[PDB]
């Protein structure tokens, strides 16, 4: 049964609610982004209208085989009427195709559902600037002050400079980057760009990337692993055993691996600056964990909410424990008292 924080009151709508069977009263299912915890339940047998971005709809059609007649892509930053209600999709600064949804209820209430997002000051100048929001359904993934990490630009700087130094010292080094979902494509694209290489990957991952509307993508990626000196592998293979095994398959082209695991936050963030990050090494294999986040830090979250001044907040992440729920509610009240709304 579908939980309350996935239902939009006063409408026939649900958000990210595909794993509950046929939801009573739902006339349109919205999908914020193509991550498995959110799409869980979709397939070629789904027969209700799905509303989403263009990029999410490319992935529904090609990867999950949802039939075309049930996919309703909407342009961003554009007022659209769905089943008698005005909605807007906004860029969520998460993975490719990820949106926030603004719903303009028939009774005058305005609701924002962030989906998964990384809050940014540039959102203070979207169509959000123009009106009041009563209710905020918020991605609270990192809603505690211990969760700090650097900008995406600092992390990419670190990766490019690290990869370029290593391969210029040793032209026989291979670079490997982990992946298990869409998102974080800048990591492997920026490293391949500095090295003058395409990114090599499996046919399944190439297919997924071809759905993302990235400019000039045919120039950047390939299924010919032999021609490439940046390879992508499943995140599970980014360990000394998996990397050893991969190096065996490369026909004596390479005598060293430098590998990257983009993680979210890890507790080494509570001590170590990006500048000071070091790898784990065994023999001719080095593995860097890099804190590339596609979710708000605590400070970015707090800044967005203090700017928006919602009348009510409904968390969508960390809702299963009483300790989590109580922690979150304390920070919401601090933020409101400090800012005065
Ligand atoms: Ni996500």
């Amino acid at each position: 049964t579908c939980p309350f924080y996935k239902k939009i009151p006063g409408t026939g709508f649900t958000v990210d609610a595909f794993q509950y069977g046929v939801v009573e009263g739902c006339t349109a299912y919205f999908l914020t982004h193509f991550h498995s915890d959110h799409y869980a339940g979709l397939s070629k047998h789904f027969t209700f209208p799905v509303y989403c971005s263009e990029i999410t709809g490319n992935l529904l059609k090609n990867k999950l085989h949802v039939q075309e007649q049930y996919i309703h892509p909407l342009p961003l930053d554009t007022e659209c009427i769905v089943n008698g209600v005005k909605v807007v999709l906004l860029d969520a600064n998460h993975c490719p195709g990820a949106v926030m949804i603004l719903f303009y209820l028939p009774n005058g209430t305005v609701i924002l559902h962030t989906g998964d997002f990384r809050a940014d000051p540039s959102m203070e100048r979207s169509l959000l600037a123009d009106q009041k929001v009563h209710m905020l359904y918020l991605d609270t993934t990192y809603c505690s002050p211990e969760y700090t990490f650097p900008s995406q630009q600092e992390v990419i700087r670190f990766a490019i400079n690290t990869a370029f130094e290593a391969v210029t010292l040793n032209p026989h080094a291979l670079v490997v980057c982990g992946t298990y979902s869409i998102g974080k494509e800048k990591v492997f694209l920026a490293i391949a760009d500095v090295l003058g290489s395409k990114v090599g990957m499996s046919q399944e991952k190439y297919k997924t990337l071809q759905c993302l509307n990235i400019p000039e993508i045919n120039s950047l990626i390939t299924t010919d692993m032999c021609s490439s000196l940046v390879h992508l592998l499943p995140m599970m293979q980014i360990n000394f055993k998996g990397l050893q095994s991969h190096l065996k398959k490369c026909g004596g082209k390479y005598n060293q691996i430098l590998a990257f695991r983009p993680t979210g936050w890890t507790h080494s963030n509570k001590f170590t600056r990006i500048a000071d990050v070091i790898p784990q090494t065994k023999g001719n294999i080095s593995i860097y964990g890099i804190p590339y986040s596609e979710h708000s830090s605590y400070l970015e979250m707090k800044r967005f909410v203090q700017w928006l001044k919602p009348q009510k907040i409904i968390p969508t992440v960390n809702v299963g424990t009483w300790k989590s729920r109580s922690t979150m509610e304390k920070y919401f009240r601090e933020w409101k008292l400090e800012a005065g709304y």
